[PDB]
């Protein structure tokens, strides 16, 4: 994922950043102080930038052509996970993060499997 | 380009980084000397990285799904761009970089085409 | 830019992310709500910081001394050029955006006067 | 991990980190490759780096008082972690690799242990 | 402090983070615009960021072993230095940030004092 | 420092990091190992990046156009500075970081000045 490339690589890094996404969201409901909400938001746009990176580097370097050929939906997939994370930057609504993390999840199944063949 | 959104987004950023992976590459080939090949090494690599962010942006923010769907070969033309860097990253040969700063001009080209329409 | 020397640089960089302080000093006045102001504050301060990286390298890197002394004003353009972004940083007026654009653009001639010298 | 609080920990981002440090090594052993081994060097020493901050991490923000009480080698067990990443980043033998791997294995255990506290 | 490592470290690196940190939180004590102390959020957050790491490189690269034997209470100190840190992040109250610059104060004593040896 | 402005400057942060780069190129003339090599460059590039980008920030932050008034010699002494700086990356003489050193004793002289007026 360092693009030597390594050959190491794991969903799990964009995972861990959008729960905390999810997670801020759910806390920016239960504190409405103006230094809280400040400081959530600032830490919300970190993790979700850091999430799409993540993302962007398993559909730049390690998703190749055979994959994109056995799944035609990836491109789509992975495009609407990161506008998903853009959405969750601009929302207090977990719904959000949620949405987020659920294509994740989807692009994290594919990835395993194109590992076990 | 930073997500706000801010409205503002130019192919530019990325071919002005490709251009300069490219020129390192040629003053590779020139200068065998270690440490110049060491620092060229690292140089090349931090912007190579840059031009896959940029072109990474315009894939996640700027293009929309109707472009894709104007568009049907522009998600396997950005990905072969930032594959193509990423071949550079590995490349002390001139023409991978080039062969980057083709497919960016290609991007560039329906960056703009989707201006005018 | 990247101090290699790679030989590549272009005033453009600075430029597009000023222009993206400005845009986005326009879009805060068309939105009120707090999260947005918190969020369009976070990144106008990002871009505002990447515009004066990016004239610090032209400055620093570019210019040699030599043309300080053809331009006795340079050193004087570009540093009223930095602590206008900077004063963008601090400021939701358009206004203020504008002048670093103004400075960068004086900065863009000499630029090009320099390189076709 | 973000120091909000957002809630959300897991020394699966360092592990992943020291498992791309080691895989590098073994990559190293078998190609002897000048420009190979200047580009492993340069990405081990990054990732490292990364992997050395996810520990501090954990250290600094996720164990509380209470759990460096509990488990009182906690202290020197990630201090000894840390440097082994030092280490690791100063060798190209996949056992330093290897050693950093264990230490966080170890951290690993004792986190979920307070986890489930 | 480089991990080269370089042989060069001082806990100045982390005061001189820290004493902005403070600064913010006094400068924040006297003006209420909303702006103001979105950009006072984000900026302290961001050097209170670096002041954490710089005590976490004095802790996993400068001390060793011994230093750790003849200062049983050096890991206690350096965690509640960042923990400290994290605090005065969460916090407009200058006595947070001066709680931080103690305990980096008591550190930099011991660094000194183990420069002698 | 960190345009908030905070009001905390010292030109010690862009002093250590030179310092490091002098030190390391001193280490490099006594190890001639390939590896040693490879990470001294990466290492020394980046602490004279950043020493560079301190001194950028005195010189757009901190310094007042009255400044630049009472010394005329300002703007250039930074910008030999960061120029020698530039010349260190691509050195392994110690005597280019002494060089930069030199200039930064200066600014440092004229830093202090200021302060005390
Ligand atoms: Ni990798
Ligand atoms: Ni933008
Ligand atoms: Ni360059
Ligand atoms: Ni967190
Ligand atoms: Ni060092
Ligand atoms: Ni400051």
């Amino acid at each position: 994922h360092c693009d030597l490339p390594c050959g190491v690589y794991d969903p799990a890094q964009a995972r861990i950043e959008a729960e905390s996404v999810k997670a801020i969201q759910e806390k920016m409901a239960a504190n409405d102080d103006l230094h809280f909400q400040i400081r959530a938001t600032v830490i919300k746009e970190q993790r979700a930038e850091l999430a799409k990176h993540h993302l962007d580097v398993l559909w730049s370097d390690y998703f190749k052509p055979p994959h994109f050929e056995s799944y035609p939906e990836l491109h789509t997939l992975v495009n609407e996970a990161v506008k998903a994370l853009s959405a969750a930057k601009a929302s207090t609504d977990p719904a959000t993060g949620q949405k987020a993390l659920d294509y994740i999840a989807q692009i994290d199944k594919i990835f395993w499997e194109t590992k076990k063949a």
